[PDB]
């Protein structure tokens, strides 16, 4: 029961399967992929990321059956993402994670065969050239995500705004009130990146993402991180599923570059 509105990370409707409804998903430009450091292009013109998140942004957390999303307020400019291989100003929409069965895998990015524990998703959409974010989504340059790699270390506080949450919304398509959320401060100390071409990491995989990759890791416990695979893929009623693992495998380059800010 894999379809166009049923896809997960089972083994009936995973990644392997995601073609059947997406075609898109074998296309030129799929994310992620292996970040291979030794064939990186370090480009001098690459300019530094420039980030405001105003707190005040954030609005509700949900668990979309898929993982959890924490919405912002993309009415306004106060939070937004400029700079970086960027042109014009990207306004901050969504954020996600992503982790696996384990500790020792879950991130989407993989860095010289080296997987980490998750990776944060960071989602804007480019408010300078398009409408809204669903138009932004079907154009090229129309939206960039930041990721973010979690590895195992000592608990971060960080996160606790957000694992506080998770039993408010266990259930697939619960939403609870969350506000004065922090993001900026969840990011590691250092903004150094690679970036290149790719998509969506979840259907429907539109090819309309700048990927932004940040080098430094940040820290999440191995009992912060277990509070998340605790999160239902499945509805209230329904038959009981964990969201144990909610990661796509690294994709195929085909003749793209990833490029280093650093
Ligand atoms: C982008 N969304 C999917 C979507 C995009 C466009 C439209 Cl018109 C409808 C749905 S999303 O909120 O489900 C989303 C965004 C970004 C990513 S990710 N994990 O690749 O950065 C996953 C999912
Ligand atoms: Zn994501």
């Amino acid at each position: 029961s894999m379809s166009r509105l049923s896809w997960g990370y089972r083994e009936h409707n995973g990644p392997i399967h995601w073609k059947e409804f997406f075609p898109i998903a074998d296309g030129d430009q799929q994310s992620p992929i292996e970040i291979k450091t030794k064939e990186v292009k370090y480009d001098s013109s690459l300019r530094p990321l420039s980030i405001k998140y105003d707190p005040s942004s954030a609005k509700i957390i949900s668990n979309s059956g898929h993982s959890f999303n924490v919405d912002f307020d993309d009415t306004e400019n106060k939070s937004v993402l400029r700079g970086g291989p960027l042109t014009g100003s990207y306004r901050l929409r969504q954020v996600h994670l992503h982790w696996g069965s384990a500790d020792d895998h879950g991130s989407e990015h993989i860095v010289d065969g080296v997987s980490y524990a998750a990776e944060l998703h960071v989602v804007h959409w480019n408010s300078d050239k398009y409408p809204s974010f669903v138009e932004a989504a079907h154009e090229p340059d129309g939206l960039a995500v930041l990721g973010v790699f979690l590895q195992i270390g000592e608990p971060n506080s960080q996160l606790q705004k957000i694992t506080d949450t998770l039993d408010s919304i266990k259930e697939k398509g619960k939403q609870t009130r969350f506000t004065n959320f922090d993001l900026l401060s969840l990011l590691p100390p250092s903004w150094d990146y690679w970036t290149y071409p790719g998509s969506l990491t979840v259907p429907p995989l539109l090819e309309s993402v700048t990927w932004i990759v940040l080098k430094q890791p940040i820290n999440i416990s191995s009992q912060q991180l277990a509070k998340f695979r605790s999160l239902l893929c499945t509805a209230e009623g329904e038959a009981a599923a964990f969201l144990v693992s909610n990661h796509r495998p690294p994709q195929p380059l085909k003749g793209r570059k990833v490029r280093a800010s650093f």
